[PDB]
C-alpha cells in the first residue's frame, strides 16, 4: 500500500524557494508519528530541503543522477523506489510536488494537514479528484502558543 503525506496551505501551496516557511510543531509531530518505522520516498529537492536523514525510517531518494550520500538509498525510477521498500505494509511518499504527482495514481491513502495560512509559493500539491476519496478521519485544532495557525488533520482513503 502506498500513502502520501503532506501539509497544504491555502490553494494547495506546499513550498516556496525549496523551503516550507511556516512552523507548526504539532504537524511535524503528526508527520513523525505517521512515518516512523516505515520507508519514506522523497524527491531530490525535498532531500536537500530536509538536509539530513530522517531517523528511524528507511530514506529512499529519487534522482536521475548518481547518489551523493550512502546514509540513504538512491533510486532512478518510481518502480525502483517501490521495489527498494521491500514487502512492507505501508510505503510513505513525502513529496515534493513532482513526486506527489507521480505517486498519486498509485496511492490508496492520503494523510493531509490543511493549514489556515496564506502562503506565496512555487510548489503545489496535485489537483486530485474529490469524488475518488472518502474522508475517514478529521481533527481540527485552533492556533495556540506553539502553533500560530489553525490546522486540520485529515486521512482520506481511495473509494
Ligand atoms: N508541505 C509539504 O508537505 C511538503 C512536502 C515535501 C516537500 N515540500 C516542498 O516541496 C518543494 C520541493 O518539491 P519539488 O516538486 O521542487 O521537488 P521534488 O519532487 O522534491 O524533487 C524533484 C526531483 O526528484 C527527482 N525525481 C522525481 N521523480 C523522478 C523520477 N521518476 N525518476 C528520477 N528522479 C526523479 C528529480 O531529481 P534530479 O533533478 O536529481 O533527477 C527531480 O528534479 C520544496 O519547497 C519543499 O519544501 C513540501
Ligand atoms: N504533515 C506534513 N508536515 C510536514 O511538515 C511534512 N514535511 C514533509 C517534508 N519535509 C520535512 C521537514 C522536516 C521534517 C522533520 O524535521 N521531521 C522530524 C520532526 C519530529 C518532530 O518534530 O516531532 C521527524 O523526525 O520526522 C520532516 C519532513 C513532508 N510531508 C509533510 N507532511
Ligand atoms: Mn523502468
Ligand atoms: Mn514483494
Ligand atoms: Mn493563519
Amino acid at each position: 500500500m502506498i500513502s502520501l503525506i503532506a501539509a497544504l496551505a491555502v490553494d494547495r501551496v506546499i513550498g516556496m524557494e525549496n523551503a516550507m516557511p511556516w512552523n507548526l510543531p504539532a504537524d511535524l509531530a503528526w508527520f513523525k508519528r505517521n512515518t516512523l518505522n516505515k520507508p519514506v520516498i522523497m524527491g531530490r529537492h525535498t532531500w536537500e530541503s530536509i538536509g539530513r536523514p530522517l531517523p528511524g525510517r528507511k530514506n529512499i531518494i529519487l534522482s536521475s543522477q548518481p547518489g551523493t550520500d550512502d546514509r540513504v538509498t538512491w533510486v532512478k525510477s518510481v518502480d525502483e523506489a517501490i521495489a527498494a521498500c521491500g514487502d512492507v505494509p505501508e510505503i510513505m511518499v513525502i513529496g515534493g510536488g513532482r513526486v506527489y504527482e507521480q505517486f498519486l495514481p498509485k496511492a490508496q491513502k492520503l494523510y493531509l494537514t490543511h493549514i489556515d495560512a496564506e502562503v506565496e509559493g512555487d510548489t503545489h500539491f496535485p489537483d486530485y479528484e474529490p469524488d475518488d476519496w472518502e474522508s475517514v478521519f478529521s481533527e481540527f485544532h485552533d492556533a495556540d502558543a506553539q502553533n500560530s495557525h489553525s490546522y486540520c488533520f485529515e486521512i482520506l482513503e481511495r473509494r
